[PDB]
């Protein structure tokens, strides 16, 4: 329920893009791995860096 910004990620509804907590309408304060997963859910949320999903910015070869 809202991230209130000031998270441990980037481009996650904060003072660096959108207005304030605009990402989704239920969750956002998650621990993403890549910038293409913050509000793209390009990969399963929870990746603490270097996951495996090649479909995301982490690489290029599907997940
Ligand atoms: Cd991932
Ligand atoms: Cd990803
Ligand atoms: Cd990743």
């Amino acid at each position: 329920m809202v991230c209130k910004c000031d998270c441990k990620n980037q481009n996650c509804s904060c003072n660096t893009g959108t207005k304030d907590c605009d990402c989704s309408d239920a969750k956002c304060c998650e621990q993403y791995c890549c910038p293409t997963a913050s509000e793209k859910k390009c990969c399963k949320s929870g990746c603490a860096g270097g996951c495996k999903c090649a479909n995301c910015e982490c690489a290029q070869a599907a997940h």
